[PDB]
C-alpha cells in the first residue's frame, strides 16, 4: 500500500543504526502518523501476499481473553510459539488485559465490554480507550505489548480508531497489525450500526530488521493493487460471537509473498 | 507557534460539532501529530504571553508523586481547583502513577526511576514509557488523565520524547502540556548527559471549546517570534531535586494576552 510503502522509504532515508534486544540491529525512525479511510478498501498489504487466516485467529483469540496458544495451534497458527513456555503460555499479554485488567483492590475490568457501553451510550466521551500497558505485569508477559493503547472516535455516524505502537518491525509486524485493527474497527462499527471512519496508526521506534533490507528493497520495486474488499455474512449477538467463517476477503490479487526471518 | 498556529486553523477548517461532557459544545478533529526539534529553541508559545511558574510547580509536583494541590497553593498555582475535593485531593491521578503505581498484589512501581536507570543502562530500549492511565483507578481520579502516556528514545547522543494525549483542549490546555514536556525533557537529557532531540505530540480528541472562538480568531491573527532558550542554574543530584529557581528562559516577548474562561 501507498503509506506503508513511503512509511519503509522513510526509515531507509531517515532512519538512524540502532542496536536492540534481540541483538539483531535496526534502522530506526522515531514517531510517524498514517491514515486509512476503511471506506476506501480493507487495508491489506498487496506488494507481498499476506495471510488473513492467521490475523483472524489471532484477533478471536485476544477477543477470547486468551493467552494460552493452544486455540492458535488447533487452527494452524504458529506466529507466537518463539515466546511461549512449555506449557503454552505467553503470560498477561493483549487478551488478559483486554478482557481482564486486574485492580489494586480486587476487580478485574473489562475493557472490550467497556468501549462497547460507550460506544452505545457516549460515543461523545473522549475517553473511549483499551490499553494492554498494565506496568504492574509487565514483568510476568512473555513480550512487553507492541500495539500498546488505542482509542475510539466517533463523528458523522462513522467509527475511527488511532492506535499507538510503542515497537513496529516495519517489515513482518506492521501489514498485520494494520489488519487486525481495521478488522476490528469493522467488528465494532457493525454492533454498533455505525459506518467504518478512519482507522489512525502512531508509531514509536519504527525500525527495520538488518536481516531485512534486501526483502525491504525488493518489495518497493513494486507496484500495490487495489485494496481487497472485506464482506461478513452475518451479524452474531457479540463481538464475543464471530466465527472465522463470517468473514470473506474480495479482490486480493497480492504480488509474490517474501520471505523474512523474525528476530527473538 | 507555526506547528502550533496550523493546527488551530486545522480544527476551525475541519472540526466536528460535537456535544461535549461538559456540555459547552466543541469543534474536533481526531488523530493529530506534531513534532518540536529541542535544538531549535524552548517551545512555549508567542503568540500569547505564557506564564511558566505554573507549568514549573506542576511538573515538579508530579515527580514528587503528589495529588494533593497544597503543594500548588503554598506556590500560587490555582490551575487544579475546580478538581479538588474539600480535602485538596484529586485522587490517584498523574504523580501518584508516575510515582508509585499499585500492582494488583500490593506493591508499587516507581516508573520515573524504571525509566531513569533505563536511559543509564539501556538506552537502546524499545520500551521506554511512563503510562498513567491505570484502568483500575480511573473511577477514583478527579479527571482522567489527558497526557495520558509516553515513550522516551535516544539516538545519536539525543533525548527524544513522545506523548500521546487522548483529549485536548486546543487553545488553553495544549500550550500548557508542550512547554511542560519539553521541560521533562531537558531534565532528563541532563540528569543522562544526553543531548535534547525531539517532543513528537500526537492527540486524540482535538478540539476547540465553542466559546473560545473569539481568542482563537485573535490568536490567529498574530505573527509567531522567534523561540526563547531554556537555562538550568543547576545540576541537581536527582531528576527529584529541581527547583521553581534552577530554570531560567531568555529570548521571550511574547504578543500580549488572551483570557479565556475554562471548561468545567
Ligand atoms: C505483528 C504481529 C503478530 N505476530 C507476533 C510477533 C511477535 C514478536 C515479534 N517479534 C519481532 N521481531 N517482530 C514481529 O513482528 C513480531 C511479531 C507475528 C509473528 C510472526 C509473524 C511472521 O513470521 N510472519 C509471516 C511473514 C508474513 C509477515 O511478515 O506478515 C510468516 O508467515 O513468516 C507475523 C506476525
Ligand atoms: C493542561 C493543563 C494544566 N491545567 C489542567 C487542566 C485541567 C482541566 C482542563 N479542563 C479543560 N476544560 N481544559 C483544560 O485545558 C484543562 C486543563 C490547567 C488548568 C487551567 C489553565 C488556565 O486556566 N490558564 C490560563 C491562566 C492560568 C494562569 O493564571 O497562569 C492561561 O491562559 O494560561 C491552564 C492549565
Ligand atoms: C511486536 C509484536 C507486534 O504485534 N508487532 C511488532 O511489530 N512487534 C515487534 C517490534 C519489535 O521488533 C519486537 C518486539 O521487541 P521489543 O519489545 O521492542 O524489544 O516485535
Ligand atoms: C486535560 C488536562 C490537560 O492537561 N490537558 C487538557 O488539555 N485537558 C483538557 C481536555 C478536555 O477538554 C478536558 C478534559 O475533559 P475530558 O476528560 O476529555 O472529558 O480538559
Amino acid at each position: 500500500m501507498k503509506q506503508y510503502l513511503e512509511l519503509m522509504q522513510k526509515v531507509l532515508d531517515e532512519g538512524t543504526q540502532k542496536n536492540d534486544r534481540t541483538g539483531t540491529g535496526t534502522l530506526s525512525i522515531f514517531g510517524h502518523q498514517m491514515r486509512f479511510n476503511l471506506q476506501d478498501g480493507f487495508p491489506l498489504v498487496t506488494t507481498k501476499r499476506c495471510h488473513l487466516r492467521s490475523i483472524i485467529h489471532e484477533l478471536l483469540w485476544f477477543l477470547q481473553g486468551d493467552t494460552n496458544i493452544a486455540y492458535l495451534h488447533e487452527n494452524n497458527v504458529t506466529i507466537w510459539d518463539e515466546w511461549a513456555d512449555e506449557n503454552g503460555d505467553l503470560g498477561p499479554v493483549y487478551g488478559k488485559q483486554w478482557r481482564a485488567w486486574p485492580t489494586p483492590d480486587g476487580r478485574h475490568i473489562d475493557q472490550i465490554t467497556t468501549v462497547l457501553n460507550q460506544l452505545k451510550n457516549d460515543p461523545d466521551s473522549r475517553r473511549i480507550i483499551v490499553s494492554a500497558w498494565n506496568v504492574g505485569e509487565l514483568d510476568k508477559m512473555a513480550l512487553a505489548p507492541c500495539h500498546a493503547f488505542f482509542q475510539f472516535y466517533v463523528a458523522d455516524g462513522k467509527l475511527s480508531c488511532q492506535l499507538y505502537q510503542r515497537s513496529c518491525d516495519v517489515f513482518l509486524g506492521l501489514p498485520f497489525n494494520i489488519a487486525s485493527y481495521a478488522l476490528l474497527v469493522h467488528m465494532m462499527a457493525q454492533q454498533c450500526d455505525l459506518e467504518v471512519g478512519d482507522f489512525v496508526w502512531t508509531g514509536g521506534d519504527t525500525h527495520l530488521y538488518s536481516n531485512h533490507m534486501d526483502q525491504t528493497h525488493l518489495q518497493l520495486s513494486r507496484e500495490p493493487r487495489p485494496l481487497p474488499k472485506l464482506i461478513i455474512k452475518r451479524a452474531p449477538e457479540s463481538i464475543f460471537d464471530y466465527r472465522f467463517e463470517d468473514f470473506e476477503i474480495e479482490g486480493y490479487d497480492p504480488h509474490p509473498g517474501i520471505k523474512a526471518p523474525v528476530a527473538i
